[PDB]
């Protein structure tokens, strides 16, 4: 048997960031200035995005190494926060539209945007950690779902097949291809197992802004005409559900849960379209 439905916990105090680490402009503001930026980045921006991406990947991997029964989601946030700040990076989530922590922790039925808190991870859980770094005036965004203890076969396979859907989508990225191939590959692969691909939350372009206005759909919609071109940077971040797509948001305004409480898994990388294919910017 696995645990029952989750409920929210208490948050730790706000974690500070040294003043010499520049903040994204949206920290301390009610909204973010994003969504109208170019989709192809300059070579100087891309080089800085490699640095941001590798730092985010390191924070993700260090917090992921700590996932085990008995650990709180707050303790994962502390690890990610300190990794970023020791690397001179600001955690992009912290202060984005008032989000109170440095990463998102989404267990089990939480589709995305779970808030690190007193919640204790237990055996059988699947834990998504989502970390973004802001450094050099650019962002790097990545997430992964990590098993805690011995996970039930249905949940283990959900995580492994979500990871594989993500990698197959990444491996389609090439200049001249339609962006819509990403969602076609994810949803074709998920539908083999009878999983449902979340639609309402998407991948996105990323650069000097966190969400630049480019949308990357994870389901199949061949009417989108956008093509991949060298220098475009975006995330692929599919959420895949064992149950129905219907969802609720907690009173915290962030945490998104499946209405049937069936579990869901996600992986994310920030990608660069190169002249021949793709480069993952959020690798160690
Ligand atoms: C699944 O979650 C992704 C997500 O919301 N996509 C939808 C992005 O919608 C847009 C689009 C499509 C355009 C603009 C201009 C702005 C937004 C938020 C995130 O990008 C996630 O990867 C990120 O780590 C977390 C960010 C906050 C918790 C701080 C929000
Ligand atoms: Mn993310
Ligand atoms: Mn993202």
């Amino acid at each position: 048997p696995s645990r029952t439905a989750l409920s929210p916990g208490v948050l730790s105090p706000t974690r500070p960031v040294p003043n010499w680490i520049a903040r994204p402009e949206y920290v301390g503001k009610p909204a973010a200035q994003e969504g109208s930026e170019p989709w192809v980045q300059t070579p100087e921006v891309i080089e800085k995005m490699r640095v941001a991406g590798r730092i985010a990947a390191g924070a993700l991997a260090e917090a992921g190494k700590a996932v085990a029964p008995g650990v709180t989601t707050d303790e994962l946030d502390r690890i990610a926060h300190e990794y970023l700040v020791d690397n001179g990076a600001y955690p992009s989530t912290l202060g984005y539209k008032g989000f109170p922590k440095s990463c998102c922790t989404s267990l089990n039925e939480v589709i995305c945007h779970g808030i690190p808190d007193s919640t204790v991870i237990t055996d059988g859980d699947i834990v998504n950690i989502d970390v973004t770094a802001y450094i050099g005036g650019v962002h790097g965004d990545t997430n992964a779902t990590f098993p805690a203890g011995d996970v039930a076969d249905e949940h283990r396979l959900l995580v492994d097949r979500t990871r594989e859907a993500t990698m197959r989508a990444i491996n389609t990225v090439k200049p001249g291809r339609a962006l819509s191939v990403i969602g076609r590959v994810i949803e074709s692969y998920a539908n083999r197992f009878g999983y449902n691909v979340v639609r309402d939350f998407t991948g996105h372009g990323i650069g000097t802004t966190f969400h630049n206005g480019l949308v990357v759909l994870h389901y199949d919609q061949p009417a989108v005409e956008t093509i991949m071109q060298p220098g475009m940077t975006f995330t692929i971040e599919p959420m895949i559900n064992l149950g129905a797509l219907d969802y609720e948001i907690w009173d915290d305004g962030w945490t998104v849960v499946t209405k049937d409480r069936k579990w869901t898994a996600q992986f994310e990388h920030t990608l660069l379209v190169t002249d021949t294919g793709v480069e993952i910017l959020t690798c160690l």
